[PDB]
């Protein structure tokens, strides 16, 4: 029905691990102090290779250049559309496969709340003219949506087991200490706080050191294993990587969150369905 | 009477204001996240110039070199008298700070919440023993429990003072209750605009300026804040004022004496309360804010 082109304009970094140190400013600044910058698109992974931070025009403004800091080329638009599966799944055959066959490079990011599709600002006129033939598009502008004018690669799953959660923002004060710990001084853990709205992965053992009444699910131990996609890093111009997951999930109708890191894909699927997963995606 | 030798060897650092992000990630540390160090002394200090750390030794390993940190030479030791007239230094003006002054020991001060800290620098502790032995029965702290002790700055000169003209409140907090006030706590400390530099001779009763004081040592919190930023926290947190008095033109060092004592002896005569804290380039004396004016006179003598 209907495909909004969001307000945002992203950049996708990489901090090196070892540099992460010099960005704890910044990141607590937009991690906890809404007053303190006009960013609106802020997602942050912990991975073992590095920390991929997405964040608008605004946010990215706050990082200061370092030899540790890494930019992807292009500013990036946000897509969102608007009883289905979990995550990707549902907009695999709709969203996910039409731009790998149009040849429009794609970052992932399923939240809690719903699912962004990141895409160049340079592919703007190939996904509407992709995606209007099924979808309403809109841009959203001041708040309003505006009628839209004129290879395979290798799979692994670590054992972790892994919660999405949410957070009321009301109670986001009382992780803080808790959060900035397990990001700054302690492998995969997710924040994203976009248009106000948190979304968190996170690790089932992670999850023991949260105070025990404040992240929120609709599933109470609901369990998640993650598939991490690519042997190489993936670079961000091979097309049709989240497509050859998830459209043999859709087809199982195996709901999957999918994120996009700076390096590598992760698809998280529901934990006893892992064996199934790897048999799907082996054929 | 017992005057007691602390268990901390401190050392004594300034981040200059510009560097602050680069500090971020260890303050972090020291502030919030006590199994991450051995630290049991804790002392940061925000004025628009810098924050000053006191730091055990531990502690001080966290902080590595940089164009925009300072570090006094010495290893300080620390002292305590405790006796429950006027409060704070202005009760040891006579028996510990003009003593030590007219033996050539150079002082820091740390008042907090709980008590008065007086620092020392650790070659000159025989003659703090030999000149405070008389007055004072004195203890060393060993594994948390006293023991009985039985065995190239400039001239001093009268400095300048300052006095702005905002209130400052002195509170503590249950422990318990640090992570819930964090993000606030932090956002006033690292994330606030500041007052731009005033020197004492064009700025002599500056309308504000910004001076935060935050110790955790042994576990006790204590905070000097502007009254006005308690708004920002919650009231049933913060466990509970005074004016300021700045004390320098050129920064102090670390080797002059008789600084505090010219400060606190007259006090004293003027049976006035002050609380006393020293950060890398100043000192600052806290008084009672409807004796400043008497204060002011007092010292301009
Ligand atoms: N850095 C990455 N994670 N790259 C892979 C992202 C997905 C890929 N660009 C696609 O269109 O299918
Ligand atoms: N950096 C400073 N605040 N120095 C002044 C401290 C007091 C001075 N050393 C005294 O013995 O009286």
């Amino acid at each position: 029905m209907e495909l909004h082109i969001l307000e945002h304009r992203v950049r996708v970094l990489s901090v090196a691990r070892p540099g992460l140190w010099l960005y704890t400013h910044p990141l607590i600044k937009l991690l906890f102090l809404p007053r303190r910058s006009r960013c609106k698109f802020f997602s942050l992974t912990e991975t073992p290779e590095d920390y991929t931070l997405m964040v608008d025009e605004e946010g990215f403004k706050e990082l200061p250049p370092s030899e540790f800091l890494q930019v992807a080329e292009a500013t990036w638009l946000v897509l969102n559309v608007s009883v289905q599966a979990a995550g990707v799944t549902k907009i695999a055959r709709s969203v996910i496969a039409p731009l790998a066959e149009h040849h429009v490079s794609v970052l992932m990011l399923s939240t809690y709340q719903t699912d962004f599709i990141l895409v160049r600002e340079q592919d703007l006129s190939v996904v509407i003219h992709t995606l209007a033939q099924e979808f309403d598009i809109y841009r959203e502008v001041g708040g309003e949506p505006v009628p839209v004018t004129r290879t395979v690669h290798p799979i692994q799953s670590p054992q972790n087991r892994f919660c999405v959660l949410t957070l009321d923002p009301e109670t986001l004060p009382a992780i803080a200490t808790t959060l900035i710990d397990v990001l700054f001084y302690s492998t995969f853990f997710a924040f994203s706080l976009i248009e106000g709205y948190i979304s968190i992965v996170m690790d089932a053992e992670t999850q023991k050191k949260f105070p025990s009444d404040l992240l929120l699910t609709s599933s109470s131990g609901e369990l998640w294993r993650m598939v991490r996609i690519g042997g190489q890093p993936l670079g961000f111009d091979e097309c049709g990587i989240v497509a050859q997951i998830a459209g043999p999930l859709a087809a199982a109708d195996i709901s999957a969150y999918y994120i996009s890191t700076f390096n590598f894909d992760h698809a998280l699927v529901p934990e006893d369905g892992i064996g199934s997963v790897i048999e799907v995606l082996q054929r």
